[PDB]
C-alpha cells in the first residue's frame, strides 16, 4: 500500500548526535551496487565539542586481486536541515580504499539497542532508489532482542528493503 519514494521515507525524529556516540555492531546489511564491506563490521560514532559527528568503520573487504584487507574507514558528517539526514564524506586510511560522499540517514534508533541506517546512492526517475545500502546496528555484539527485531523488520519493510538483508559474520578476522 505505501511509499517507496525516497523523499517520503520517515527518519529519526529529533536525532541526538551525542546519544548515538560509541560502538555499533553491524548485524544485518543490504549491499549497494559494486564493491562494499563484507563482514566483521563495527563502527565507532563520535561527536566533537562543536556538534560535528565523525565515525570510523572497521570491516573486511575483498579487493579484485582477492585481497582480504581489514579496511579502516573514516567518515565525517555534514548536517542538513533534517537532524537525522547527513552527507558523509569517507575515505580509507589506506590509499587504495574507497573514497566517496554518500547520504547517511538514521531511519530509527533507540540509542541503546538498535540503529537502522540507509543511503540511496541513486534515484530512479520515479523517485525510488535505484541503488541503496542499509545497515542494522546493535549495541550488543550478540544481536538484538526479539523486541528490537520486530521494530527493525517493520522499518525494513518501510524502506522497501524487506527480505533484502543478509546476516553479517563476526569471526575476529580484523
Ligand atoms: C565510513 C563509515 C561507513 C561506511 C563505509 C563504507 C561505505 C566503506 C566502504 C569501503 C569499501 C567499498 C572498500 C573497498 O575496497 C558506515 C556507513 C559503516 C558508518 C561508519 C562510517
Amino acid at each position: 500500500e505505501r511509499d517507496c519514494r525516497v523523499s517520503s521515507f520517515r527518519v529519526k525524529e529529533n536525532f541526538d548526535k551525542a546519544r548515538f556516540s560509541g560502538t555499533w555492531y553491524a548485524m544485518a546489511k543490504k549491499d549497494p551496487e559494486g564493491l562494499f564491506l563484507q563482514d566483521n563490521i563495527v563502527a565507532e560514532f563520535s561527536v566533537d565539542e562543536t556538534g560535528q559527528m565523525s565515525a570510523t568503520a572497521k570491516g573486511r573487504v575483498r579487493l579484485l586481486n582477492n585481497w582480504d584487507v581489514c579496511a579502516d574507514m573514516v567518515g565525517t558528517f555534514t548536517d542538513t536541515e533534517d537532524p537525522a539526514k547527513f552527507k558523509m564524506k569517507y575515505w580509507g586510511v589506506a590509499s587504495f580504499l574507497q573514497k566517496g560522499n554518500d547520504d547517511h540517514w538514521i531511519v530509527d534508533t533507540d540509542y541503546d539497542t538498535y540503529a537502522v541506517q540507509y543511503s540511496c546512492r541513486l534515484l530512479n526517475l520515479d523517485g525510488t532508489c535505484a541503488d541503496s545500502y542499509s545497515f542494522v546496528f546493535s549495541r550488543d555484539p550478540n544481536g538484538l532482542p526479539p523486541e528490537a527485531q520486530k521494530i527493525v523488520r517493520q522499518r525494513q519493510e518501510e524502506l522497501c528493503l524487506a527480505r533484502q538483508y543478509r546476516l553479517i559474520v563476526h569471526n575476529g578476522y580484523c
